C-alpha cells in the first residue's frame, strides 16, 4: 500500500477487517456482505496504521453494536505485561469515558469508537492557549490512579527488549552511522546496551515523583472533537512525570506534516522557551490543586529542572524504537533517519542526564 | 519460583513462617499498591492462607496497626495465585473484564495483575456449601445474579471459541507433559476403559463438532459457577471470572448444575465427593430458568414457563461439554498445581461422567 491507497481495493485487507469487526462486534458486522462494508485508510501518528470501517446504509446495525469503527494496527513487539498494562488502562479510560469507547483488544491492535475530530499541528502545540489547554490535561492524567505497576521501570522494561530485538535483526558487526555533530559519529548494539545501561542507573537518581503517565504526548495524539482530548495511550505507563512533560517538550520541535522523505522535520530552535516551560508548569500546578498561589512560581521553575534531566532520555527512547521499527513496521516514514536523528541528539544532550549523578 | 515455593506448603502452614511467601508478597503489594506497603517491615506484614477453590492459593496480606496506609492504599489485599498455563487472548480478556467489573462496581475493586495471578480487594464474607446452592431461596438469588452477568457487553472475542481453544492448549501441554505410551485410567461402567492424549484430542474434534450446532445464545459467561465463587457478603455476589468469555449460554448453567453433585468440603483424599444423585431435577431446572428469564426483563409472564422448558433442552447437551472441559483441565493441573486436591482422581471423574452422558451433545446432531 500507500499513502493514497485506497483500502478497499484490498481484499485480503478487506477480509481481516471484516473478520475483526464481526468477532469483536457481532450484530450486523457479522453477516454484512464484504462489498457492503467500507474501509477507510485515516491518516495518524507513525506508531499506528488506522482504517475507518463502516457498515454501508443498507445494512444498519441490528443491535448496540456501532455503524462504524476504528481498527488500530500497531507494530511494536508485544510482551506480557504490555498486554495487561495495555487492557487494563484501554478497559479504564473507556469505562471513565475518559477515552474512545473500547471495542476490543488483539494481538497488535484494537478497535475503538471513531471520534470525528483534528489533531493539533507541531505548530498548534506551542501557542499559548493551546499549550494551557494541553497541561490541564495532563494534569488530570497525571492524577488518574490505574491497578497496573507503579515503579517506573517501563522506560527501561521495554527499551531493553526492543535493543534485545533489534541486536537479533543486525549482524554484530553492523554499525549505525550518526551526524558527527552530535559527538559521536556511530554506534552498534553493544553501545546502544552500554547507553541504556547509563540511562537506567540515571534516571533513578531522579526526583521527579511518580505518576501515571501518557508517555507519547505529541500533537497527532491531542484532538479537537468536532476542548481538548488526549487519545492513544499505547505507551501509557507509570513513569517519572518529567518524561511525559520533557517528551512533550520535544515534540515542539518534531514535525510530522513533511510530504518529502524521511517524512519529518526537526527545528531544535522550536524548543520552548525556559518560559514557555514555566506558563506550562503554572497551569498544570494550578490544574492539579496541590499548590498554593504564592507557590505556584517557584515550584514551577523546580518542574523545569527536574524535566530537562529527561530531554536525552525522550530521544534515546525513541531513537532505539525509531531503528528497531526499521524491519517492523509497513508505515511510510523514515524510521531509520528518525532513530539516527532523535540519538543523536541523546547524546547532543546527554549531559543533563548525567547531571543528577 | 512462586509455583515450587506454595509445592512445598501444605493446609496446615502457618503462612507467616513461610519468609520467601512473606518477600514475594510484600513486593507484589508493594510494587501494585506502593505507599505503606513499601516500607512495612516483613515482621507488620501479615499473611493469611485464606480458603478457596482448587483452582487458586488464597492469601490475604495485611498491614498492622503500627503501619497504617498513609495514602488511599487498602489496609489489606488478596492475593489470588493461579496455575492455569496463560495465553495472548487469555492475559488480555481477563485483563478487559478484570478491570470492568471493578470499574462498574461488580466485583472487588482490581489492585493489579501480574503473571499467574492477581491483587483485589477483600472481602469479608463466606462462600454457599453445595449443599446450599440446591436450595430454592439461594438458587432463585444465583440464577438473578447469572441472568446479570448474561447481560453484561464486554469487549473481548464474542464468539463462543473459549471453550475449545482452552482445551486445545491444555491437551496440547498435557500431552507434553506425559510419555506417549500412557494412558489415563478409566472407571469401565463409563463406556470408555482409558485414554491417552490422541483420543482426547479426537473427543475434543467430536465436542468441537457437535457444541457448534446449538442454537443456544451466545452470552458473556462466568463458566466457573460453583458454590466456591459465590459469596454472601457480611445478597449473593459472584466472583472471580478467571474462567469467563462469551460462551453459549448454556455451557454455564450446565456446569453449574453439574456443580450441585460435587462438593469440595471433604477432609480426605482426593478431597472432593461427587454425587449424581443431587443433579436439579427437571422441574428445578425450570425454576432457575424462570427467575433467569424473568431477570432478564424480555420475556411476558405468560411465555415464561415455556421459554424455560426449551432452556433446559438447550442446557442439557453441554452437560457433557462440562464434563469433559474440567477432565481435561483436572488432568493437566496434576502437574502444574502444587494445591491440596485429587487432580489424578478427578480429572478421571469428570471424563468418567463425559462418556457416560456423551449421548447428549451428539443429539446435537
Ligand atoms: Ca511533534
Ligand atoms: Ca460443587
Amino acid at each position: 500500500m500507500d499513502l493514497d491507497t485506497d483500502a478497499n481495493t484490498i481484499p485480503e485487507l478487506k477480509e481481516r477487517a471484516h473478520m475483526l469487526c464481526a468477532r469483536f462486534l457481532g450484530g450486523a458486522w457479522k453477516t454484512v456482505p464484504l462489498e457492503h462494508l467500507r474501509i477507510s485508510r485515516i491518516k495518524g501518528g507513525m506508531s499506528n496504521m488506522l482504517f475507518l470501517c463502516r457498515l454501508s446504509e443498507v445494512y444498519p446495525p441490528i443491535r448496540n453494536e456501532p455503524n462504524k469503527v476504528l481498527l488500530r494496527v500497531y507494530f511494536n513487539p508485544e510482551t506480557e505485561s504490555h498486554l495487561v498494562a495495555e487492557s487494563v488502562i484501554f478497559t479504564l479510560l473507556s469505562e471513565r469515558h475518559l477515552g474512545p469507547k473500547l471495542y476490543g483488544i488483539f494481538s497488535g491492535g484494537r478497535l475503538e469508537e471513531y471520534i470525528p475530530s483534528r489533531p493539533l499541528s507541531c505548530h498548534e502545540i506551542s501557542l499559548a492557549h493551546m499549550s494551557t489547554k494541553i497541561a490541564k490535561r495532563v494534569a488530570k492524567v497525571h492524577q488518574l490512579e490505574v491497578p497496573i505497576w507503579k515503579e517506573p521501570d517501563y522506560l527501561c522494561e521495554a527499551l531493553q527488549r526492543w535493543l534485545k530485538q533489534l541486536t537479533g535483526t543486525v549482524d554484530a558487526e553492523h554499525r549505525f552511522d550518526l551526524p558527527e555533530e552530535c559527538g559521536v559519529s556511530s554506534v552498534n548494539c553493544l553501545d546502544l546496551a552500554r547507553e541504556l545501561e547509563f540511562l537506567r542507573a540515571h534516571i533513578s537518581l531522579s526526583k521527579s515523583p511518580v505518576t501515571f503517565c501518557h508517555n507519547d504526548l505529541q500533537e497527532g495524539n491531542i484532538l479537537l472533537p468536532k476542548r481538548l482530548v488526549l487519545i492513544d495511550f499505547e505507551y501509557a505507563s507509570y513513569n517519572y512525570r518529567a518524561f511525559d512533560f520533557a517528551n512533550h517538550f520535544i515534540e515542539w520541535t518534531i514535525d510530522y506534516d513533511i510530504d518529502e522523505a524521511p517524512f519529518y522535520k526537526i527545528q531544535t530552535e522550536n524548543f520552548p522557551e525556559n518560559d514557555q516551560m514555566l506558563e506550562f508548569f503554572l497551569n498544570y500546578l494550578r490544574e492539579q490543586g496541590n499548590t498554593r498561589e504564592n507557590e505556584l512560581y517557584k515550584k514551577s521553575e523546580d518542574l523545569v529542572q527536574e524535566t530537562l534531566p529527561f530531554v536525552p532520555v525522550s530521544h534515546f527512547f525513541w531513537g532505539v524504537w525509531g531503528l528497531l521499527q526499521v524491519e517492523l513496521s509497513p508505515v511510510g516514514f523514515g524510521f531509520a533517519d528518525y532513530g539516527r536523528d532523535r540519538l543523536s541528539l541523546y547524546f547532543k544532550h546527554k549531559q543533563l542526564l548525567k547531571n543528577l549523578a
